[PDB]
């Protein structure tokens, strides 16, 4: 019938269960029911018998939440000394530290001594402040000879690599003999320029040696120059480990690299010759295209390891870096065809490069019917559809996404189908994607706003393909979407670029989220990402990394360029985020050009140089 199962809440939350359990034996197949047991269940957890909880997690065990009761009833278990049930019940993936340091405690007082030593150490290098639950398990650990000087040592060098100086320094007065170069770690982990101070840290001991190395590391992000400098003063003088020096050489060689300095090259050649850290191998020949070396970009592309020769990033630079060192050669013709073809950004660069149609290739999976009730009959589907229907889209979505930890390949994409049905574009694509079912364009490329998103985009005189993709990017069509900084909406405006534009163009300012409405979203983050796009003289490929890295940042990372190709400068953006971005809007605004027939190549011929 029509189920009032609001009563049931409104008594629960916050107060008593007399209307839930009159209505208990009423609601038997209403789907939502077990959120009602759920809470008058967890309001009574404490005197709950272990027979009555268990009976719970049997029967309802794949509700959304079940991890948290799983953590207040074992907390429980364990405070009480039933260890027990709870060693039945502790599971590891809930990844709930707490837990295991509890298990811990089980381990070291039930016969498991290697065990619990294991589970000790595993909890206790890590750079962070631990639970309360951690100190007891530290307690028992050090209380049986194992928290030697050696381990403080490490724990001290990963708190002051996190940035944790308050914990570093407790464990630093921790140290029976190593205090002076402990307190030295924190010092130049809070200012590693003091390295530069020679005389200061010359005590040939693997110590001094270790607290420089992290020094020298962190001063890498700042000033590599600097670092390869004192590197080169301290290599002959401390006695570092081979370890040590290779994670000093990478820290320095990146960042020496992403700053187009060509003495990374030598650095990351010797430190790692083997081609065995994929980030320093990708930066070298990044910074072999940055530099105009093809010759030695092609080369190293050829021994790339199977895992990265694999992908169509070094299909790509393998075929251009040849084109570009021998521009007579027959051979880059047959690479590109092999590239073009596949539907990613380098696909449409190979595309481009034989000057060939982009390959699409959109077909809608081919799922039984069968394996389709599988998923709209699932209990989970039930209950995020009833939610769905309510307005409560959170527990709909948070339903919808736990569904999906278990799902084969199959259902998530049956799971996708049915929520592209229902205008839910984001969770579509989220389980499409997850299914790893790719060519299914027309969930993983919707059209929603359509009609608003063309307006505004011919308002702005931009193209419209370039608007969706952006927003593809951006939110990808979650209309009432916020980020973990605060960006909101459609566009991912954050709140002064937007009072910023309304300013600007006389557009009407939002209430700083009113940009939940795709109407008004849409109006400012078209009228900005025209800013943009004319403050880089119309480029996209520049105008793109503006809009997710701002502006100063586009502009240090094309001094001093001079004629350089739109694929190498996108290929050597500093941040992966960006570069990633930006590939990906692109490639975007291909697939939605065919989509609106207003067809788009990858790059303009405006584009090509800067
Ligand atoms: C999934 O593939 C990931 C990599 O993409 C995100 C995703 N959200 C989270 C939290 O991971 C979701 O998919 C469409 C976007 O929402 C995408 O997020 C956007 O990422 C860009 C940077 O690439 C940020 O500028 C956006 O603010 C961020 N948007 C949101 C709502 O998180």
């Amino acid at each position: 019938q029509r189920r009032l199962y609001d009563q049931a809440k409104a008594a629960l939350a916050k107060g008593n269960s007399a209307p839930y359990m009159a209505s208990r034996s009423a609601l038997r197949d209403y789907p939502l029911e077990p959120y009602l047991a759920y809470d008058e269940l967890t309001h009574r957890l404490k005197s709950a018998s272990n027979e009555e909880v268990e009976r719970f997690l049997t029967e309802h065990g794949d509700l959304p939440q079940i991890g948290w009761l799983k953590l207040r009833w074992l907390r429980l278990l364990a405070d009480r000394g039933d260890w027990k049930t709870f060693v039945n019940y502790y599971d590891p993936k809930l990844n709930f530290t707490e837990l295991d340091c509890l298990y811990g405690q089980y381990q070291l007082g039930h016969g498991q001594k290697a065990e619990g030593y294991a589970t000790s150490e595993r909890l206790w290098l890590v750079g962070k402040s631990q639970p309360a639950a951690c100190d007891t398990l530290f307690g028992l650990w050090q209380g049986e000879g194992q928290l030697t000087e050696e381990k403080v040592w490490k724990r001290l060098k990963l708190a002051a690599e996190a940035r944790n100086y308050s914990l570093a320094s407790h464990l630093a007065q921790r140290l029976p003999t190593l205090g002076n170069q402990g307190a030295l770690m924190v010092s130049v982990a809070q200012n590693p320029a003091q390295l530069s101070q020679t005389g200061r840290f010359s005590q040939r001991d693997h110590a001094t040696a270790d607290v420089v190395g992290l020094g020298l590391r962190r001063l890498a992000r700042q000033d590599p120059e600097k670092a390869l400098s004192l590197l080169d003063y301290y290599s002959s003088a401390l006695p570092f480990s081979s370890d040590e020096k290779v994670a000093i050489a990478r820290e320095i060689g990146l960042s020496l690299a992403k700053r187009f300095d060509p003495r990374a090259l030598p650095l990351m050649t010797q430190y790692d010759p083997g081609l065995r850290d994929n980030t320093v191998t990708e930066w070298r020949t990044r910074l072999l295209l940055r530099l105009g070396r093809w010759d030695e970009a092609y080369a190293l592309t050829r021994k790339l390891p199977q895992d990265l020769a694999a992908t169509s990033r070094w299909r790509y630079w393998q075929a251009r870096s040849l084109q570009l060192a021998q521009p007579n050669s027959k051979e880059p013709i047959a690479l590109y065809q092999k590239l073009a073809g596949e539907r990613d950004f380098y696909g449409f660069l190979a595309a481009d490069r034989l000057s060939v149609p982009y390959k699409l290739g959109n077909r809608p999976a081919h799922i039984d019917p069968r394996v389709l009730q599988r998923v709209r009959n699932a209990a989970s589907t039930r209950r995020a559809m009833e939610f769905f229907n309510r307005g409560e889209v959170i527990n709909a979505r948070r339903e919808w996404y736990h569904a999906a930890r278990l799902f084969d390949r199959d259902e998530l994409i049956a799971q996708a189908r049915l929520a592209y049905d229902m205008q839910w574009y984001f969770p579509a694509i989220r389980s499409i994607s997850q299914a790893q079912y790719w060519d299914d364009l027309d969930i993983r490329f919707p059209m929603a706003h359509r009609a608003t998103l063309v307006r505004e985009a011919k308002n702005r005189g931009l193209h419209s393909s370039w608007i969706f993709a952006i927003t593809r990017q951006e939110s990808a069509f979650m209309s009432d979407a916020r980020s973990g900084v605060g960006a909101t909406g459609l566009m991912q405006l954050m709140p002064g670029t937007a009072k910023e534009t309304s300013r600007k163009f006389g557009i009407p300012l939002a209430s700083t989220q009113q940009l939940i409405v795709p109407d008004v979203n849409i109006r400012l983050g078209a009228a900005y990402l025209s800013q943009v796009h004319s403050q880089f003289n119309g480029n996209r490929v520049l105008a793109s990394a503006a809009y997710n890295a701002g502006p100063g940042r586009v502009r240090q990372w094309l001094k001093d360029t001079r004629h350089l190709a739109f694929d190498v400068w996108i290929e050597t953006i500093p941040f992966d985020e960006t570069r990633q971005y930006v590939q990906n809007v692109l490639s975007y605004a291909v697939i939605y050009g065919q989509k609106l027939n207003a067809p788009q190549p990858i790059v303009d011929w405006h584009e090509r140089y800067f």
